[PDB]
């Protein structure tokens, strides 16, 4: 679910704020998205795009009842590592992976402040 996903985000990056950093920037970051990414963080929101697209495909996923916003999974914080639980259902464990990989993918990339809040037109 979302609250989980921002604290792992708050996991591999304790100084972000995530519903506010990493929302509303580029062509990707954000509800929705399409285009070329602008840069890498931005791809990084292509890529967990296409991760939440698949989750909501799985056969293991019930349509809605399952969807990855409010679907709640169990991971822990170590270190500033994620790990995902294996007490989880295949559904969840899908979803906790496409988060994970994005968080952790957002710790890898620069953050360019620039591409906050991009016109549509530059996608
Ligand atoms: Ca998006
Ligand atoms: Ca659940
Ligand atoms: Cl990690």
């Amino acid at each position: 679910a979302l609250w989980q996903f921002n604290g792992m985000i708050k996991c591999k990056i304790p100084s972000s704020e995530p519903l506010l950093d990493f929302n509303n920037y580029g062509c990707y970051c954000g509800l929705g998205g399409s285009g070329t990414p602008v840069d890498d963080l931005d791809r990084c929101c292509q890529t967990h795009d296409n991760c939440y697209m698949q989750a909501m495909k799985l056969d293991s996923c019930k349509v809605l009842v399952d969807n990855p916003y409010t679907n709640n999974y169990s991971y822990s914080c170590s270190n500033n590592e994620i790990t995902c639980s294996s007490e989880n259902n295949a559904c969840e464990a899908f979803i906790c992976n496409c988060d994970r990989n994005a968080a952790i993918c957002f710790s890898k990339v620069p953050y360019n402040k620039e591409h906050k809040n991009l016109d549509k037109m530059n996608c």
